[PDB]
């Protein structure tokens, strides 16, 4: 899909997802930077508090026919995670919405 | 419970599971010696054609609350584990049967 992002640094993926344009659940899948194998989940949050943040997921590879965040609910593919998690947020900080820009530095337009 | 044997070598099971008095079935649970936080099921095997044999299986930490051989059939426990091959053999060699003894050179009561 669009949201596949590779192997840029949390860095990278921070600076992305934090774009004031960003709706709250935009989204990159990365892979797992110098602990590999697995991936990261990593989406834009917010709070009135503290403001624009965005948290990391690991995602584990069940070295197989399978991948989760948690235990209790687990996927066949990546392209299954996130369209789970697209529609039910199942105790992450958001359901997902937006794939992230790339970038530089983007506009989103109606 | 009886059958957790710790650390012994893949070799110091092989020559416990290797009594002749073991029936088909008779099993060890070791940890994962230099490979580690996984565990091993070693199960003596029997047929006519390759005789005595014993199979090592691989018991992977979910990390969390979880343990498997197969994705398909997943334990909370090291104990569901064992009973659940205790009762189906559901693709392993056999089902469990003996706990391994300990040894030297031990013979079987009726």
């Amino acid at each position: 899909e669009e949201w596949y992002f590779g192997k840029i640094t949390r860095r990278e993926s921070e600076s992305l997802l934090l774009n004031p344009e960003n709706p709250r659940g935009t989204f990159l899948v990365r892979e797992s930077e110098t602990t590999k194998g697995a991936y990261c989940l990593s989406v834009s949050d917010f709070d009135n508090a503290k403001g624009l943040n965005v948290k990391h997921y690991k995602i584990r590879k069940l070295d197989s026919g399978g991948f989760y965040i948690t235990s209790r609910t687990q996927f066949s593919s990546l392209q299954q995670l996130v369209a789970y998690y697209s529609k039910h947020a199942d105790g992450l900080c958001h359901r997902l919405t937006n794939v992230c820009p790339t970038s530089k530095e983007f506009i989103v337009t109606d």
